C-alpha cells in the first residue's frame, strides 16, 4: 500500500530547503567541477590547475560582497570544495551559509556509456550514495545535483536512455530525500546537432515526462525536489534562428506539459550559451505570458563564471575585478529570475 | 522523431474548446447516463423509464433559465440525448450552445473485467471511436467523456489495472483530439472500502502520474484536455472523519504532484457524495492555500441532479420546481468553482 | 496478490486447443479475409466479389480431401465465413472439425492510425470482444486471430507503437482466454522498406519482448496461446540478398531471445513472400541447428491459397484443380513444418 | 536503430563462457561470501574470522581432487578471494582454471533500501563497474554475479521494487557483457513468509518477466548470460507441504513462462534449503516432464559447503574430511543437474 518514504518532518525540511534555494530573486551558482572539468576552464586562461588555484577560484566565487546574497540562493560544490576553507579559515559551506545561500554538492559520479545505444550515456554515482549524502548533510550540504546527460540525434534519445536516466535520477532523488538532502533533478539535454526548437521541445517533453513518472514510481517528494532542465533551445548546428521569445515560449510550454506544480522550482542550466544569452533567455522565460507555477530560477556554471574567470586571469591582482564581474552577472541573473532584467 | 499529432490549428481549436468548458465560474453538467444508469435514478421516484421520460428529464436539465448559463460551461450527453430535441423542436446540442455551454458526449462503452485482477475493470469504447467522434463533432459535441473506474482494495489498484486504464484513456484522448473533440480524462477512483484519506491520496497520485505518463506517450495535447478525477476523500466505510479542509488539501496536493499545468482545468466528479458535500468540497478545494494552476471546476452527475430529480417526481407539475432546484444547485457549484460558496 | 485469471480446467482446455492447433505436422490455414481484403484477391482474376463467390472459394479451401487433414491443424475464418455452410448443408466450422482441424476466427476489427506516429497503426476490436468470443466459442471457433501491424522505418516502430500494439494484443489474449478461446498473438512486422535482415531481427526481438512482457502483465496463460510473428526477413526494397539458411537463423534467434518456451507453438505468417519461398523458409526454420522448444508451424493465407486461387479462376470447372493445388501446397507446408520439405 | 551492443566476436566469447559454465553435468560453486557474510558461517563453528582462515577455507573448497572437476563448471569468488593464492603459491583463479572451471566474481555491492517500500531493497554496485569488470577479466574472472533480493509480503514485491531490481540487473548485465564477462542474472526471491507454492510461482513469473524485459531493453545478449533464480518453493513459514515433484513442476513452469530459451542455462540457488533438499529439488527439476530448453544447473553457496564447513571444524586436521564432504556433495549436485541423482 502506502508506505511513507518520508515522515512529515522530513517532507517539511525538504520543502523548506527547496523553497530557500529558489526563493524569489534567488538562483543557484553551479560551482561543482571535477579536477578535469575545471582543468579546461583554467587552461583557457593559462593558469595551471592546482589545489590552491581551485581553492582560490572557489573562494573568489563564494566570498562575494553583500550584493550577491539576495541573488544566489544555493551553491553547488564539488566534493573537494565542500572541505576547503576560505583565507580567513572559514569553511566554504559556512561561507555559503553566512551569505544566506544553501550549500549543495555534486553527488553524481559522471556518465557511463549505455551499450546498444548511439553513444548515449547514463549517469553513475548511486553506490554508497546514502552514506555520502548523510555525510554531506553533516558537512552542511543541504541539496544535491545529479547531471543526467541526453543528446538529440537521428535515433537519440532512445527509450532505453530516457528510461535509464529517469530511473537513475529517481533513485538519486530517493536517496537524497531519505538523507534529508533536496535532490536537484537534471535531465540535461545536450544542444548538439542541427535539431530545431520544435524537436528540442518534443525531446524535452518526453524526457521530463519520463523523469517525473520515474520520480512518482520511486515515491519522490516533488516539493522537496528541484528541476535543472536544459533550456528548450535549437541545436548549436541548427541553421534556423529563434528569438528569445520563441525559446522562452518553447521552454515554458515544455515545462507546463510535463513538470507537476508540486516541484518547488525550475533552476535552468546555461548549457553552452553565453552569459548574456542565458540571462536574456531566463528573463524571457520569466516574462512568458503562460502561467508558471514554479520558481523559474537559474543554476548556471558558465553563465555566472566565464566573465569572472576571464577578468581573474589566474592572478591575485584581479581578485576584486573578477568578484565584480561575478557579482554583476549574479545581479543580472537574479533580475532575469524575477523577470526584470533589461540589459 | 517529432511527428505532429495535431496541427497548430487543431491545437488552437482544442485549447479554445477546453478553456470554454472550464472558463471561470463555469463547470460541467454530467447529464450522461445510459438506459440502465438512469433507470436506477428514475426508479427511485417510481416513474417508469421511457424514451419520452428520459427526453423530458434531459430537457428539464438543459432548458433551465438564464441564471444557469454562467454556471454550466459544458454538458455531457448520452448518445441518444445528443439526437433528441426540446419541446420546441430545438435540438439538445443546440439548446446547450444557445446557453453558452459546450456540448459533450459519453464515448466510452462501459467497463469490462480485467482477467487476473481482484475485480478490477478496464473501459472499452475504442472501436470505431474515430468515426464516432467525427460524427459527434458534426452533431455539435465538442468534448468527450471516458469514465475509467478504479477502486482501492488490499491489492487494488494493481499495476495492470492502472497501466491499462491509463493506456485506454490515452488512446481515447488521442482519438478525440484527432477528431477535434476535447477529451476529458476521467481516471475515477471509487471511494469504496475503509481506506483513509492518505491512501486515497497515494492511489490518486499513482493513478494520475500513470495517466499523464500515458498521455505523454500517446502525444496527447494536454492543453486540449480536461481532467475528471475523483476528489481525494476517505472511503465510504472509513471510520476516521476528515474535514472539508483536509479533503481539499489532499485533493489539491494530489493534483499538484501529478497533473501538469498544461491541463486546461480539473473538473471534479461527485463520486457518491451529497450535493452539499460536493459543493463544499469544491469550494474548499478552490480555497486551498496551495497555488492551483488549473481551473478547478465541477463535472457533477448526481451532485447537480439529485435534488432536481426528487423535486421533479416524474410528473410535469413540478417542472418549474425542479428547474429552480437544479439552477440553484448549479449556482452553488459555480460559486464553489470560484471559491465563493458560503452555504 | 495472485488472482487466477483462469481455473486449472480453463488452462487445460486452452492448452489442449493450442496443442491441437500446432500438433506435429499440422499448421494453420489463414482463410480470414474481410470483404475488401478478399476483394483484391478475387479482382486479380476478374471474378466479381459476391457472397456466393466468397462462400464457394472458402468451401473449396475447406472441403479438401483426406490428404489435407494431417497438414491443417487449424483454420482461421472471417466472421461471415463462420456462419456459412458447405454445398451439402454442412456448416463451415463443422466441416473444419470433421477434418480434424480447429476452427478459428478473426476477432480484430482492423488497424487504426496512432496519432503522433509516422504512419504507425494500432489494432482495434476489443469492444464487446468478450461477448463476441463467447458467441464464437458457441459457434465452434476454438481460437482467435488478432493482426497487429508494425512496420520498419527510419523512426519506426516507435516506443508508443510497440507498447500500444503489445498492450492491445495482451488485452485481446486475456479476453479470448477468459472466453475459452486460444488467442493467436500476431505482432506482424511489415517487410516494407530497405531494412536488412539484422534490423528486422532487432525490431522483431524488441516487438516480441514487449509483446510477451505485456502478456505477462495481463496474466496471459502462454500455454493457451500461439504466436504468429513475421519471419525475420529483409525488407522488400533491401538490395542485400539473404539465403534461406540466414533467414531461418535470424528468425529462430529472434524467437529464442524473446518467446518463452511456454508458448505452445509459433505459427509463422507468409508476409508477402511467394508460396515456395514461404515453404522453403519454414523448412529452413525447422531445420535450424538451434534448439526450438515450440512447434514451428505455418499460418499462411497467401502462401497456401495463391496458386489455388489462380488455378480456380473463379469458375466451377477448375474446382478439382484448385483443390489439388491447395492440397499439395498444404502438404509442402506440413513437410516444412516437420522440417522434411525437399522441393 | 540497431546499434550492436556487442560485436560477433564478443557474442561468441560470451556464449562460449556461458556454455562452459553450465556445460552438462557441471554447476557453479558460490564461494562469494563477504567478510561479514562468511563471519556467521565461521561463527557457527567457533573459529575466528581472519584473512588466513578465509583463505584456507576457500582453498579447501577450491583445491579438491580431480573427481570434483566435471561437477563444478564455475566458481564465484569474492573480491579478496580472487587475489589470494593456494598453499603452493598458485592463485585461486588459476586453481579454478586448472580444474576446468570458470572463474567468477561477485560484482554487486549489496542491497540498499528502497524508499516508500515495505522493507524492499535494491542492489548497488554499478559505480565503476566497467573498470572493475575489466580488471576482473584481466584477473581471470570470466563471469560475474549480481544478487538482487526480493521478498514476498502482503504488498511485496511492489512494481517499483521489481522494476528497479530488473533495471539494475540489466545495467549490470550490460556492463559485464561490454567487459567480456558473462553476467549471471540473479533476481532472487526470498522464501520468507507463509506464502504458498502458487504465490511463489506467480511472483517468480512476474519478476522473471520484468527481468527479461529489462534485459531486452538494455540490449543484453541473453546467450552470454545465465540466470540464478530462486527455486519456486513455499515460504519458510508456509504450513502447507509440497512434494519435490510439485516444487519442480512450479519452478520449471515459472521458468518456461518467462525465461527465453536463448539463455544459456539456469543455475538455481539453494535459498535456505538443506543440501539434500536442494539436490533433490534440482534432480526433480531436471526430471520434470516439461521440455526444458536450458541447462538447469546449480549455483549453490550453502547447499555445497554447509556440511563441508561443519566437517572442517576450523582446524587443519579435517582438511581431507571436509574436501571429501564437499566433493561428494558436488557429485550429488552434478547428478541432480543431469537428473540422475538417486540418494
Amino acid at each position: 500500500h502506502s508506505h511513507p518514504a518520508l515522515t512529515p518532518e522530513q517532507k517539511k525540511e525538504l520543502s523548506d530547503i527547496a523553497h530557500r534555494i529558489v526563493a524569489p530573486g534567488k538562483g543557484i551558482l553551479a560551482a561543482d567541477e571535477s579536477t578535469g572539468s575545471i582543468a579546461k576552464r583554467l587552461q583557457s586562461i593559462g593558469t595551471e590547475n592546482t589545489e590552491e588555484n581551485r581553492r582560490f577560484y572557489r573562494q573568489l566565487l563564494l566570498t562575494a560582497d553583500d550584493r550577491v546574497n539576495p541573488c544566489i540562493g544555493g551553491v553547488i560544490l564539488f566534493h573537494e570544495t565542500l572541505y576547503q576553507k576560505a583565507d580567513d579559515g572559514r569553511p566554504f559551506p559556512q561561507v555559503i551559509k553566512s551569505k544566506g545561500g544553501v550549500v549543495g554538492i555534486k553527488v553524481d559520479k559522471g556518465v557511463v556509456p549505455l551499450a546498444g545505444t548511439n553513444g548515449e550515456t547514463t549517469t553513475q554515482g548511486l553506490d554508497g550514495l546514502s552514506e555520502r549524502c548523510a555525510q554531506y548533510k553533516k558537512d552542511g550540504a543541504d541539496f544535491a545535483k545529479w547531471r543526467c546527460v541526453l543528446k538529440i540525434g537521428e535515433h537519440t534519445p532512445s527509450a532505453l536512455a530516457i528510461m535509464e536516466n529517469a530511473n537513475v535520477l529517481a533513485r538519486y532523488a530517493s536517496i537524497c530525500q531519505q538523507n534529508g538532502i533536496v535532490p536537484i533533478v537534471e535531465p540535461e539535454i545536450l544542444p548538439d546537432g542541427d535539431h530545431d526548437l520544435k524537436r528540442c521541445q518534443y525531446v524535452t517533453e518526453k524526457v521530463l515526462a519520463a523523469v517525473y513518472k520515474a520520480l512518482s514510481d520511486h515515491h519522490i517528494y516533488l516539493e522537496g525536489t528541484l528541476l535543472k532542465p536544459n533550456m528548450v533551445t535549437p541545436g548549436h548546428a541548427c541553421t534556423q534562428k529563434y528569438s528569445h521569445e520563441e525559446i522562452a515560449m518553447a521552454t515554458v510550454t515544455a515545462l507546463r506539459r510535463t513538470v507537476p506544480p508540486a516541484v518547488t522550482g525550475v533552476t535552468f542550466l546555461s548549457g553552452g550559451q553565453s552569459e548574456e544569452e542565458a540571462s536574456i533567455n531566463l528573463n524571457a522565460i520569466n516574462k512568458c505570458p503562460l502561467l508558471k507555477p514554479w520558481a523559474l530560477t537559474f543554476s548556471y556554471g558558465r553563465a555566472l563564471q566565464a566573465s569572472a574567470l576571464k577578468a581573474w586571469g589566474g592572478k591575485k591582482e584581479n581578485l576584486k575585478a573578477a568578484q565584480e564581474e561575478y557579482v554583476k552577472r549574479a545581479l543580472a541573473n537574479s533580475l532575469a529570475c524575477q523577470g526584470k532584467y533589461t540589459p
